[PDB]
């Protein structure tokens, strides 16, 4: 174990995105905190995103 920078950011971006349908907040961010901001939070938005752009209802 060497190269353990990307590896807790590489599995936190999975884990962001599973974060954004069942983890619901950035409450639930246990790993890194700025590097897990770049890759956690970015899957967590994405996935949020998503699944809101689906509920396509108001325009607003």
């Amino acid at each position: 174990m060497k190269r353990q920078k990307r590896d807790r950011l590489e599995r936190a971006q999975s884990q962001g995105y599973k974060a954004g349908l069942n983890g619901r907040s950035q409450e639930a961010c246990p790993y890194q905190q700025v590097d897990a901001r770049s890759y956690w939070l970015g899957g967590w938005r994405d996935a949020r995103d998503e699944k809101q752009s689906g509920l396509y209802k108001l325009e607003h």
